[PDB]
């Protein structure tokens, strides 16, 4: 019935259709605007109580109000008490301050609102996704039978490559098809292989999928991060000697915490040698493709299949995840947003040089900071970067620094002074540095290494 | 290293920070409304060979083009020939014409960037979706214990409320924790009951969860898509005296083709007596629960899970959808997506500014319109209506005396996408290809339909 006063809520086509929708945006353009202008901290450190029951307070059912006056509202409320991943000493996790191709793609996105499952609701979508998918292809040396896919990221793409490889091992064993008659019986000794440093993903992967945590089969790490490849052979060995069925190892091209990335080509020959299915988690350093450091990937060619997610080090907005496979046919045990639109304009206006070359100034960058807190004695560095992680502590002569770190961690974000990251390191508490933007100077890790100190101090 | 040079490609704080930023929005918002203007038409109709050919010339490794002149060839390219759900001719699918408190949304939330798995990388975004989820839990009527989290849409839904069960049903007959050993050794007689009409994700959900296809076992549908409950007592018992456990039952709160809604509160019952957990998937018609059309949702709010997909008859833009639960103690068998997106800010938003009431209003309209639809269709001697509507869907065909009717209904719906006259749904009704209308749009006149008709039988005149 009064469909005249619901038309100001939609977009149309051709003349004055879009007129609302221009003001509209305008207005949300420079409500953030104001927003980004006025932070001057990560955080704005805001009682978290007091956010959480100024939002619970909002009126939902009856409060009807100008769109406009809304946008105000969350500027004012929602956005002034965000995490600023565009502030430097937001430098906790892998959470990427977003590349601006990114955010205009998201504003088409939005306006086109395409649904990637059919043509019939994603025209061009869905050559752009091909297009966006056969250059990723190219990029990691794939073979001619490759193909792909966009996902939510690294975490529906490590549960799709696993679930992949479930099927394609019952498969090739027994002609046995999960997807018609469910698990095997053999299927209880099936086993992932997987580095202790691997992503939790790999473990929930296998719980979603009907395995179970006890489906994965862990090796060793290496002090550095990496996969201890002189115990690998022996564990798989090990586990058939028992009955078990090692069908899928995980290789992780950039490791949470350390940023380690595993021995790819042994992986693949072991692979080869035991007929197992390789997945690699690349969702942090498979990035590491387009920089100098390719060669530290090598083997990652050989790969079943590859999560790369592009909302880590490729600066896109989440979600922008995609998973990779060597043989498109091993996609036939499978037989949604545009967000490959990100990396198509990405790709066209910064492009994957320039992506490169920020990577080279990350990896040297992560080596200076290192230095920084090496030299600087109220610190301790906690291992040595392989990657644009670091990982380091506060120390003191006689405070318990467990408890200390602990404290200063939680105390840095509430206040909003830092977002810093928190592990164990050798059986301690480690803050992390995890550095993503590539703008930061020596001046902005001095500043916040003395933010740090300061907060030590006080505890 | 170009860190100055670098600056121009983010966003930062402070005085001149977002400068840039603003620039780049504004000329991309320009774009957008010159693209909406130029629109005539549900598709450009351009040869899908000639775009996928323009597309795949596109250079992604040397261009490195200034970021306004590489938005002005998007736009060009992709925008323009996109499928324009805002055009009254685009009527196949559940795709929906986004709300503009979505479409702000969106740039709020990409400018901001959170990721929902931490506080520490979502602070207000933590609190602003437990808001819109307990606000969801009140809307549709559930326990004390109630909670729900926001996923990708109704597939992801799907599959978390089964694959919940999964794991509520081990844990219920042997204390076996599916999340830490797997499947116990009785899966193989485990059964979801659903609907010959229920949507495929069941059956992908199964698969995906280690059961397979054969875990699923459907009971037939009513003609009006609806399930029928006649012998679904005998079926489940039957299924129990050989030796299966049927576990899960789907009840389905608008159906794809028909919008029929399974009567709930029956499967409900069921479920009390076969010891199940219901799981009702309304991606489509749990909109409804904010009409005057409410009580066909009843049994609903006794659902053991709840699919919500607010990107279809919500208008939220892809993606949001939610999963509630009437037990958030059952969310302990997830606990050992991870980076996910702040699509609640949509639905917060839209409440403020839309708000329930009027949803509910427009719904109240839909359901009118196409029963109103249904009849002009009926009283036109160049079509036959295939069903009689039970949501905002009508299937019908062209009709002739002697012309082969499945042969020139699906000719005409690839035509008519082909050459960008209209986006029509097609399906198998009776063992008939039927054209089908989604009615989304609320902002669509008798003279819309009259004409989308009128075209629809031109095509059919020339074939």
């Amino acid at each position: 019935a009064p469909q005249e006063e619901w038309k100001k809520h939609f977009i149309h086509t051709g003349e004055l259709g879009s007129a609302e929708f221009a003001s509209v945006m305008s207005h949300t353009t420079s409500a953030m605007k104001s927003v980004f202008e006025q932070v001057n901290a990560p955080y704005s450190g805001m009682d978290p109580k007091a956010l959480e029951d100024a939002i619970n307070a909002v009126d939902l059912d009856n409060k009807n109000a100008p769109l406009k006056s809304v946008i105000d509202d969350v500027a004012e409320l929602v956005a002034k008490n965000a995490i600023f991943t565009q502030h430097p000493d937001c430098i906790a996790h892998l959470h990427t301050p977003p590349l601006m191709p990114a955010v205009a793609a998201e504003a088409m996105i939005a306006a086109l609102n395409q649904s990637m499952d059919s043509w019939d609701q994603a025209s061009s979508a869905t050559y752009v996704e091909q297009k966006v998918v056969n250059w990723l292809c190219d990029k990691y040396d794939l073979s001619e039978k490759a193909d792909g896919i966009f996902t939510s990221g690294g975490t529906q793409s490590n549960q799709m490559g696993l679930m992949l490889a479930r099927d394609w091992i019952a498969d090739k064993l027994s002609g046995h098809s999960i997807q018609k008659l469910g698990l095997p019986d053999y299927a209880d000794k099936l086993r992932i292989v997987c580095s202790k440093k691997s992503h939790f993903t790999v473990q929930k992967s296998a719980s979603w999928m009907g395995l179970g945590e006890k489906a994965v089969m862990t090796v060793d790490a290496n002090a550095d991060g990496t996969m201890d490849i002189t115990k690998l052979d022996e564990v798989i060995a090990q586990a058939k000697a028992e009955g078990l069925i090692p069908f899928a190892i995980v290789g992780t091209a950039g490791t949470t915490d350390h940023g380690a990335i595993d021995d790819l080509d042994f992986i693949a020959d072991m692979a080869v040698k035991h007929d197992m299915w390789m997945h690699v988690d690349g969702a942090y350093g498979g990035a590491l493709i387009l920089s100098s450091h390719k060669s530290r990937l090598k083997g990652v060619e050989r790969a079943h299949s590859i999560s790369v997610d592009f909302h880590k080090l490729f600066y896109q907005t989440i979600s922008c995840g995609a998973l990779l496979v060597n043989d498109k046919s091993n996609f036939k045990f499978l037989l949604k947003r545009f967000d490959a639109l990100k990396v198509f304009m990405t790709m066209q206006n910064v492009g994957p040089k320039a992506l490169g070359d920020m990577y080279d100034h990350l990896l040297a960058q992560t080596l200076e900071v290192a230095d920084m807190i090496r030299t600087n004695d109220q610190f301790e560095l906690l291992a040595e970067p392989s990657l644009s992680t670091v990982l380091f502590r506060a120390t003191h002569e006689t405070a318990d620094l467990d408890e200390l770190n602990k404290a200063l961690r939680l105390e840095a974000l509430t206040r909003g002074i830092a977002v810093l990251g928190e592990t164990i390191v050798d059986g301690k508490t480690a803050l992390k540095f995890t550095i993503l933007n590539p703008c930061l100077t020596t001046s902005d890790f001095e500043s916040l290494l003395s933010k740090i100190n300061m907060l030590a101090v006080e505890l």
